């Protein structure tokens, strides 16, 4: 009976949604912890955390058999994964846009932009630790990321989520980093 | 080279959105026209426009491969179709819930509540032209849609959409029709 | 020199916008006024107000020289004008979609849809007076507007804006005018 | 026939909207591409992209016969064009307010204001690479734009839109770039 | 001392608000209690409750020295008082428009309109108990109120508020009560 | 550690909230089913359902050990319990305002008002089944309920939830029922 | 006869409200105008506009005879007046909370809080010019307004409305004016 | 007779609401005043106002017996108190998380984030008057509140309130302070 079909379907969907929440939740805990680690220096720890998070992403990819919902929740989680990943990669010199994950275009671009602000914070801590070279290479990757991401601004911001705004944010932060670098050189006299 | 990949994919999605937009718009125009005819009396042509629409629906059933969109846009047209169909089925005795259209539970359910309103408008017009039989049968079906759909009200609003509110609206229309019918019987 | 230009254009547009605001609001007021004067029985005085409005309309058309501002403000006052005119034509048997003035299409459509409800007012009141004939005619024109209008719901928003909501409004209004027509037929007796 | 005229004009307008939107988009993709090129150095290809865009402005101007939709949708793209142009001029030492385009005054003013931020970014990036010269000339055009622009904010916001905020932003950048300049000066005694 | 004057007046105003609110509340509790009494039949105690309420109107009028807060908050209670009064007058055969209170015109008009629904309720409940008389006299005052009141809706809604809606409601009840009347007539041939 | 305390606390609260949702959910299913039963005639069935529902209310009352949340969700459920109960009681002649449950004043008053619209629907079905006496006694209890509930209008509607509006609704409905009765007598000729 | 009265009062209030709207808006415009004229350097012309405003204010005070309408519209224009005056007094060393005109307390407080941001504008621009003295003065008065105002956050809304929001606004503005002041002290050098 | 009972209970609730309203208002005046003094320099009197406030808090701790309200109104004041307290603790070296106040987890956490802003305002003022030691210690505490509080972000927003957004705000304030401090060191 079509009503019993749609009823069964609805229960499937509900249970689904609940566990999906749980998974995405754990994944985001790992992402975040990872970023805080990198920030505080403990990058091996970070790597391991990220690894856990990717496994969890496999469990997530499992759920796309119900495309209604799923995307209605995943995005956030996904971005931060991307974000955190790029972050390790940047502060390790192994930075690349060649992150081969099962992720949506909007989540990918926004995670990458999200990493910019992270790199500003890092470059600030280094700047204050009187380390100018790390700061400067961070700045280099900030810039790189921005310059390359703008290419996508053309697309309707509905299609690409809140990119344009995010990028303007990034941009202004990049400039602030640069002003700071200069001020740090003068102030290291 | 990835960035080039996610960009090709974006271009796709844009094309697909434009196309789905136009499909669904067409399909709606038909569902709408179908209803307007069922009211106007030309039930045959209603069956026609309806068929055209369902054909367009099977044309919609392609873009599942683009789940990043699809569902989002689809609902309000799917729910529209489900409405018109049910309406026809009630205004030709053949009222059933068991129709297969592969439509999101929400657009299904809500499409059926959505029907009740169109039923009370009909029933009322018939009541004005004397037809108490129409009106009585409609009161039967209307009460059935309500009695049945209410079983799904306990579900999280996030999946069943706003079924409860649509339902209460219907209920009230049912009462107002029962009442409009105890009148008129004063001839 | 460039800036001198765009500056002068600006000052011009400023004074223009002020005046446009005054004239538009006076027009709208006069439109509405006429509509309520009909519902109050002073249909002649209502003709006087509607006249005043249709006059001010001209002075409003004179601001099309400034397509910057002319359009961001057009909508509402003229929606009301269309309403009042639709109504007048309707309560006077010679109702028509053919009203020889444009006036944006959105304003036009929303205006008719908005005159549906004033028609219900007039029809329930005609029902109270006793007169079922005029009541049935008003119910006819109401239904007609609803049908002829629903055809444009296809079009997206932006171009159409109000329509869908205003037509579901007019709809529920039509159901009520009808129910009232039925309970009205207990005469019949008497 | 009133309902049929309106249906016609409706179809026309939606079509026109689709087109205008795509073309505006194009003009914009080139505007942005251009500014990126300037920031890269490739000023030649920059000027080319500008060219393509200003070609597009023709196709766009072709739509001011539908004033509804035209003065709504047009702002962004135009305003950003003016930005690209004014930017490029400023970095070629050939900065002027005497750009001539069929363009809404808001879009114009806002285009210059918007250019100011791009100047500051260029001026910092140079001032990092040492070029104290380029920097100072940039700060110069910056203050220029802010100073002459500020007298247009005696206009009611609705005529002038985001100008205020932009000038606020502008103001800030100016004051900051100054500091940055000075700081690099003492930085490169050593 | 400007900041100190302002704090003073502030404290005064908040206090005045607390008081006005409580007193208005009182006046209202009696207004409602009154209408309930009339619906019960106990017209004596009805008249008493009216008394208590109109006594309260003194304490309330005492606040129009703070026009800020007074003309905002006052509407409901006053309006409902005029309702109770007009209602009781109508059912004592002594219905008049010549209530005299220090009361805002919106509140006044709205009070009469509001009374109309209470009349319809009474008229139905009598017409159920047979009293065809009481019913018909009620319908009479109903039509009176609607008919006189309708000429006030030539006023812009902001001055007149809910009147229109209430008159809408009113109109409805009138037309329906008529029906009901007739239906009971044929009902009690048998 | 105060941080770990507030952490543990937060987990407790979360689990709590989840199961409380489940309970209130089941309760409301029973309420509603009960009302549809009574409407369709099957009042013994209805009784049993209501019984289930009260047991579930015991399980709910269990949770008041976390008064933050709880009330932030219960209300709805509670009202309908009240509503449905009064409803059986009214159509059974055993109507009373003496429903002795562990319920909030606002839930209680609003449930009771909510029952009025139910009784209108009932009295309409009876009216159409040409049964005028049941209609009339229902109308009697509608009226009684209203008349008695108004007494509470005085209280600030924040304190008593959306009572006043609810009562005006009820009122108009009562009048509609009455017009209908009359029209039913004339139309039974 | 009663209705004749409350009718005449109504028509009176209608004309009055129209005229009040015009006068209020003109006043507000003139206030704002003055403020932007100061931020554009034409402080004398700004003196002229602010004069015009303070004059129109009187004609506005003349409408206190109609406490129905006078208060539902008071707020915004006078908030702006208070703003422009506070600002004038502040950019002219002789700043004071003691401005000998009331003017509702809400309008007063919100007005000062809203002048905080115009003060930051003036202070950042003063910082750009080079002048740190006047900058520090402005920063003082800003901070002073913030402190003297926070004292009123206790009071509920209704009486105060805007406050807490506008003060968190002013706050973040003060932090920015400060940060700018610090990076401004790289002169010091030069 | 029940209806009379629930009526008495209502009257109660109204009374309790009025009273709680006034208590919390008083308490917030104090918390606020306390902060304003900590900024102004009168740290002692800040300790005083704070104490009066906490006394009023133990006065608040009665109305638990009226859960139908209480929590609802309390949060924004409780969260306020928690703020002021933490602020004092940081501007006198004695910064700790471990304080007992029996306050809703949300008002606790969000109170501590709330603190960071006041810290950056302080730190900035000190930075203007030359005090780099103040500012540096504040940068330490600020970073600590952020680092620690971020552990609770994974929780449903419905229980932890909007902690994440408040936190990002703070973070940004921390950067802008680090930056404002790399300046000024240019003397
Ligand atoms: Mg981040
Ligand atoms: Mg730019
Ligand atoms: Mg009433
Ligand atoms: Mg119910
Ligand atoms: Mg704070």
């Amino acid at each position: 009976m079509r009503l019993e079909e749609c009823r069964k379907r609805l229960e499937e969907l509900e249970a689904a949604r609940e566990e999906l929440l749980k998974v995405l939740r754990e994944m985001r805990i790992h992402s975040t912890k990872s970023i805080a680690l990198i920030h505080a220096g403990k990058v091996e720890e970070a790597e391991q955390e990220l690894k856990k998070a990717i496994e969890l992403l496999e469990k997530v990819k499992a759920y796309r058999e119900y495309p209604e919902i799923y995307f209605y929740l995943c995005n956030d989680a996904m971005q931060e994964l991307v974000e955190a990943i790029a972050f390790k990669n940047a502060i390790s010199g192994e930075f690349t846009f060649e992150i081969d994950l099962e992720v949506t275009p909007a989540a990918f671009l926004n995670g990458f932009a999200d990493a910019v602000g992270e790199l500003r914070r890092y470059a600030l801590t280094k700047l204050i630790e009187g380390d100018f070279k790390s700061a400067e290479r961070m700045l280099e990757v900030m810039e790189k990321i921005y310059e390359r991401l703008m290419e996508f601004t053309t697309f309707p911001d509905k299609l690409v989520s809140g990119l344009r705004k995010k990028l303007d944010v990034a941009r202004g932060g990049i400039e602030r980093t640069k002003s700071d670098y200069i001020a740090a050189k003068v102030a290291r006299l």
